[PDB]
């Protein structure tokens, strides 16, 4: 269920409305003359939304009807564009286009006397609409979810160059942003909630590195929702000149100096889970990956095992697909891949002289899906003595995998049903001290 | 979130629509002349639904606007009534009333040349609408949830007499219906999924007991959703003459003979969790309690303990409030009460010579709410030896209660977070062999 809200664009009059389709959106009905008088929708199984707007009593204000058909299932709605501006003294949607994987329908309505809006988005499917309406359509936005196996992406914003591409996604959340900036963004780097570090992207100029600044996000109160900033000329290059980091709680920034063309993205319900773009001497361009926060919550069970190691966690963006376990007489490390390409770091295995042997559990998701873990923990001795997970099995709705490592005296399991494992968490250092799961009903 | 759907009433033309309010419904706007051209809604924070219907191009067909205001928060919508019939050759909603805890608004529209509908409902709050619409409002129904601490109730249907009132609600599900019938319903009785028996309601006539019939519902495929039947004259008395039991899978019945006035209730998303009415020699009247099935699911953890005892389970209708535990050196029995008055049977304690001592855990719900259990199980000897829960504690978001009984060698717990316990299950006989929990995220 969870979706990201984009926009809306237009004026602030009218009453809030939303429509979340129960099946793919296959028709958009609008009433148009100079502006958008009204809008409604229809889904693949004939369900309709109400009509939003169109409340002008004046008859010469009804507007002409246009039906946009989406040739489902080979064509699907992915985005919109259009324009807002004044109409009879009200800030209102004036024109609209509907962007599909195959073509664009529109523009509909007047394309003058406006201010246009568009969305630098990828891997999205529009699963609903929202906006403001009164007599007319004051404002319009969309509800998006990722495409199967994908991740919603916005941007990148900035210049066109940068010899070094970068691109990563996290399985926890962004906790630290380290920026060197002055008037421009010289470089950027990020830390996981697990402490894993991404990049330095940029900062290759020996005679110009900029001034450091750090943003530290407390996961108990705050989470990265979005970014904004500015890009334009720096010493002859087109690069990012300022950035702000937007959370549910506040705006951190701006860093660098605001010059050139400013950018932002009006999203709600989003957790930034990564970044992509290009860099070189400086940060040429940057974009975000974003995931819907759920309405659901996840239950956390465990962890079981020793009480050393640094805390770590991994939640699938989609479905956990693959588990890599290094084992010998205990468990050295654990790693996860998911159906959307989200690959965890390796948790454990920090000691090159004790790495164990690689094992792979491959899960055909979603027909097969993880269901719980069981195993043992206890003493393990290399040079020193440790308390770690020593043996470990994984259960799915279809089968059991392992055991891996060696059984020891203290065993654990979870008599659990009607659930699926959506993620893992625990503690690791040289080995896998402790491990637990995140679950959801089904 | 889960709500019960009632209706809709009217014709089968138009397109399906629904509106689920995010805040209490405070306004209904209708366009009316002879029939209902169109409808829309507004909630406590200004959110609007779209307009449903009103698509006649003919301007002499727009209809007059009427605004029904709900004086929230002291007044709330509870039900509707109205009528459907023909209009320009289409089966359509013609009149409507809106029933509140304080008054009825309407009727609006024509009250002639229809067929009226009404709803014998109790303890409901309307949290949304659905229906069919095209040019006009072809059909309308409601979405309901129970009032705080209540249970939605329909009926009772039948005659006005019956010296013996009956009334019960189950914390699992209805598995067996035992009816004795010839031409009318002489008596009715029901079994829980736990095997607990309710009544015999009726059957007091020594010279007329009727013929037995049983309905056995398999919880793996099927669940009681609803009832229908007939009532009217039997040997001078006004009583229930036939009944059918409607599940998701089929209609079981009719039992007795269909004579007099027939009744039914068009509901979806419901689980029948009890019955109420009055009886004597025969079944004079019968009504149902229902609960919304969830969209959510519950995760089941455990049970822990011995492997004897009959399976039992209890799921709060609202919030678990009170736990009654009889203990001595092991656990004899367990029972539960919730904030809506749903009281479980006693699980365990079947032996009058070994009952232990009563204990009470009182939870102030919802500020305080159950979070998990822990304890021990092992041997306990009275005359024979048994393996049961021997000690038991309960954890809430605020505190821990117990231990009750006596610790023994095998202990259990659940390292769990971000959840609430919405119910219990296990096995019991003379004592509490085993116990587990149902959980949900939060
Ligand atoms: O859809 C645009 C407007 O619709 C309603 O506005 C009007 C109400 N009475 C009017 C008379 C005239 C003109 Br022009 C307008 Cl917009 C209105 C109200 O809902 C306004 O908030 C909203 O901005
Ligand atoms: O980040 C700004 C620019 O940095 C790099 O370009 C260079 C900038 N100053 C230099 C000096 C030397 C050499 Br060699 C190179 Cl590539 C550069 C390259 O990454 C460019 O594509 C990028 O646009
Ligand atoms: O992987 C498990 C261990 O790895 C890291 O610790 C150690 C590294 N080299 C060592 C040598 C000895 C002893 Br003793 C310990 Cl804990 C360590 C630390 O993270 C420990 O907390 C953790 O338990
Ligand atoms: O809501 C009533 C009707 O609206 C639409 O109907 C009509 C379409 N073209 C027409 C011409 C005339 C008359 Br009369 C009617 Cl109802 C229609 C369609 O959606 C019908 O399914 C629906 O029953
Ligand atoms: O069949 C339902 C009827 O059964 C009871 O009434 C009696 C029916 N036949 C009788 C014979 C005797 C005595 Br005494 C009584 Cl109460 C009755 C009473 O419970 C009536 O209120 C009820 O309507
Ligand atoms: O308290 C739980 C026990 O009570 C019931 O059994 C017994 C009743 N009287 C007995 C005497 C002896 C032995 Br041994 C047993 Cl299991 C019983 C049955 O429910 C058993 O399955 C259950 O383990």
């Amino acid at each position: 269920k969870g979706m990201i809200s984009v926009g809306p664009w237009g004026g602030s009059g009218g009453n809030y409305w939303s429509f979340k389709a129960n099946h793919a959106i296959t028709e958009i009905v609008i009433h148009v003359k100079d502006n958008i008088k009204s809008i409604s929708f229809k889904d693949a199984s004939g369900d309709i939304s109400g009509t939003f707007g169109g409340k002008d009593p004046r008859e010469n204000e009804k507007g002409d009807e246009k039906k946009i058909k989406i040739h489902w299932p080979t064509e699907y709605l992915k985005s919109i564009s259009g324009s807002y501006g004044d109409y009879n003294g009200v800030l209102v949607i004036r024109s609209l286009s509907f962007i599909t994987n195959l073509t664009t329908y529109g523009p509909f309505g007047s394309t003058s006397g406006g201010e246009s809006f568009s969305i630098p988005i990828a891997d999205s499917v529009v699963v609903g609409f929202h906006g403001r309406a009164g007599y007319y359509l004051d404002a319009l936005g969309i509800f998006v979810q990722p495409v199967p196996h994908g991740t919603i992406s916005f941007g990148p914003w900035g210049g066109p160059a940068g010899d070094d591409a970068f691109n990563f996604k996290v399985g926890s959340w962004i906790k630290d942003i380290i920026i060197y900036a002055d008037a421009a963004i010289n470089s950027i780097a990020f830390k996981d909630a697990n402490g894993h570090c991404y990049g330095k992207f940029g900062g290759q100029d020996p005679n110009d590195i900029g001034v450091e600044k750090k943003v530290e996000i407390d996961g108990n109160l705050e989470h990265l929702k979005s970014i904004s900033g500015t890009y334009g000329n720096y010493k002859g290059f087109e690069v990012v000149t300022s950035l702000s980091f937007i959370t549910n709680v506040t705006k951190h920034g701006p860093f660098g100096i605001a010059s050139g063309t400013s950018f932002s993205i009006p999203i709600e319900g989003s957790l930034v889970t990564g970044f992509h773009g290009k860099s070189g001497y400086y940060l040429d361009s940057i974009g975000i990956y974003v995931k819907p926060r759920d309405v659901e919550g996840s239950i956390s069970i465990g962890p079981w095992g020793g009480s050393g190691g640094d805390p770590w966690s991994y939640t699938a963006n989609e479905g956990i697909n693959q588990i890599i376990i290094y084992a010998g007489s205990n468990i050295k490390s654990v790693a996860f891949k998911d159906t959307s390409g989200l690959d965890s770091a390796t948790f454990g295995g920090v000691n090159p002289k004790d790495t164990g042997e690689k094992n792979t559990v491959s899960i055909n998701w979603p027909s097969e899906y993880l269901t719980s873990i069981s195993g043992t923990y206890g003493q393990y001795k290399f040079k020193d003595v440790f308390t770690t997970i020593t043996s470990l099995s994984f259960t799915t709705n279809l089968a059991t995998y392992g055991p891996f490592g060696k059984a020891s005296a203290t065993s654990f399991s979870i008599p659990i049903h009607n659930n699926m494992v959506v993620g893992f968490h625990g503690r690791a250092g040289d080995y896998l001290d402790a491990i637990g799961i995140f679950v959801k009903p089904d």
